[PDB]
């Protein structure tokens, strides 16, 4: 099996690997790449993977020990690629939400090939296919979503979380910012000034939360205002691992941002 990180990083590995090996995924639906720690059995889980899969140390802080307990030989670490370090954003330290770039999960799959090759040369014709069939759908799905979001430019919104920023840039999209907020309890008024004079300011039309927030907290902050309440999932939570789950959650990310922004 191949291992990947987080979930998108597995929908890429599930795409090339498919009839080929099983993909599993370390981070559980639900859970934050930020705060995390494996569970006592992913260390075998490791050991026993045909191929780790995994964005990088400024990413996975949970995933850096337990990988040097691996050859650099099994592992795939994403933002260490010789073609994508030219790639990787700043960040107004580089943004490390990898994933949500079509050209970084082109670099990514084109690596895992490569290593599966290596090891089930036998698969070969399967793997070539395989990437063939990835590159057509994701550039099936570019168009779709590059069509989707480009009536939306212009129109300023805001997320809770800033993980958008291969994604919004690649597809035109008119982001004012993000704000640092608590998933977990109701903005105070410090902080619910600080946010609404921007919102206002801005003239943002959405200010987007993601599944991990509780509905009060972003409604409390649009509260008054015009603007409109959004939700973007960076980890498609929603979506099943299998062949054409990759372009699924790009496609399924456009229609959340346009779900919000039309109009
Ligand atoms: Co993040």
């Amino acid at each position: 099996a191949v291992v990947a990180s987080l979930k998108p990083v597995g929908f890429i590995a599930s795409a090339i690997a498919d009839g080929v090996t099983e993909t599993e995924v370390l981070l559980p639906d639900g859970a934050s790449e930020h705060d995390y720690s494996l569970r006592p059995s992913d260390v075998k889980r490791l050991q026993n993977a045909d191929l780790v899969v995994w964005v990088g140390p400024e990413m996975e802080a949970f995933m850096q020990k337990p990988v040097s307990k691996l050859p650099g030989a099994k592992q795939v670490t994403i933002a260490q690629l010789e073609d994508v370090k030219p790639l990787l954003m700043k960040s107004i330290d580089f943004n490390m939400h990898l994933w949500l770039s079509p050209e970084i999960a082109r670099a990514t799959a084109v690596a895992i090939h490569g290593k599966l090759v290596e090891l089930m040369p036998q698969s070969r014709a399967k793997l070539d296919a395989n990437l063939k069939d990835f590159e057509a759908q994701l550039a099936s799905t570019e168009t779709q979503v590059g069509n989707e979001l480009a009536p939306l430019k212009g129109k300023g919104y805001f997320v809770f979380h800033d993980a958008y920023g291969y994604f919004e840039k690649q597809f035109g999209l008119t982001p004012l910012g993000h704000f640092t907020v608590n998933p977990e309890i109701q903005p105070g008024a410090q902080r619910l000034h600080e946010i609404r004079t921007q919102l206002v300011e801005q003239k943002a039309t959405c200010v987007f939360a993601e599944p991990q927030f509780r509905p009060a907290v972003v409604e409390s902050v649009a509260r008054g205002t015009s603007v409109r309440m959004g939700t973007l999932d960076p980890l498609g939570t929603n979506i099943k691992l299998g062949k054409t789950s990759y372009s699924e959650f790009l496609s399924q990310l456009a229609n959340q941002y346009a779900s919000c922004l039309k109009g």
